[PDB]
Order: C-alpha cells, then sequence, then structure tokens
C-alpha cells in the first residue's frame, strides 16, 4: 500500500499556482528536482499504471482524477507528455480524456 503521510497536501493549490505545478511535472519527466512528494510519486506512477491504482488510498485515487482533468482541460501538452512516457501503450488514456470531457 502507497504511504498516506503526503495526503494532506492541497491539490487545489499546486493546480492554481504554474510555478509549483512545473515543478512537480519536470521531476516525473525526469528532467528537473525533486521535492520530498514528487519524488514518492514519481518512484510509484508506473506501478499505479499497471495495476489500475490497486495500491492507491481513496485520497490518492480522488487526486489524481482531480489531477487528470485539469491537465486535459487546461494544459494539454503536458497531459500528453506525461500519458506518453507512463502509458505508452494507452491502458487509461482514453478512459481519462471520456470522463474529463
Ligand atoms: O495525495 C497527494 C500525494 C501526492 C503529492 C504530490 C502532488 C503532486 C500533484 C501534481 C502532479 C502533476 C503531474 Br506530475
Ligand atoms: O488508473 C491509473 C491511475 C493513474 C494515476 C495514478 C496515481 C498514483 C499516485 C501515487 C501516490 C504515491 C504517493 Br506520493
Ligand atoms: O494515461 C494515464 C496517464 C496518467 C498520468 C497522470 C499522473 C498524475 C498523477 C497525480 C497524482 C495525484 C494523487 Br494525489
Amino acid at each position: 500500500k502507497y504511504t498516506d503521510k503526503y495526503d494532506n497536501i492541497n491539490l487545489d493549490e499546486i493546480l492554481a499556482n504554474k510555478r509549483l505545478l512545473v515543478a512537480y511535472v519536470n521531476c516525473v519527466m525526469e528532467r528537473g528536482k525533486c521535492s520530498p512528494e514528487g519524488k514518492e510519486l514519481k518512484e510509484h506512477l508506473q506501478d499505479a499504471i499497471e495495476n489500475g491504482c490497486k495500491k492507491c488510498t481513496e485520497n490518492q485515487e480522488k487526486g489524481a482524477y482531480r489531477v487528470i482533468e485539469h491537465l486535459i482541460k487546461n494544459e494539454i501538452e503536458i497531459w500528453r507528455e506525461l500519458t506518453a512516457k507512463y502509458d505508452p501503450t494507452g491502458n487509461w488514456r482514453k478512459k481519462y480524456e471520456d470522463r474529463a470531457k
């Protein structure tokens, strides 16, 4: 089971501040420095894609959808690079895009 120690981080504040959001994106894309939380996310994202969040907490599932919907609607280029890197066979791309729409 993934740790819940970072589960009280306010995702709304991150999504509303481009500088904060880009820091996490560059970390997960393996082109920028990581915060402790960013490193933890980077280290579990591939696994979560392979098993549909089987080890995610309820807060992580809810938070993943919040972040993903925001990217699909407002940061298309970021969404595309993330899904291409972590989900190259497209297990979830159409499913999340359909929900967002
Ligand atoms: O439940 C919250 C734990 C994860 C803490 C990191 C939040 C990062 C959210 C921004 C992700 C941007 C796409 Br890489
Ligand atoms: O259905 C595929 C899920 C895609 C999003 C997975 C988010 C994984 C969150 C990992 C949290 C680790 C603590 Br920082
Ligand atoms: O095709 C699926 C690609 C999934 C990439 C989205 C990663 C965003 C995860 C954010 C984690 C937040 C949980 Br608090």
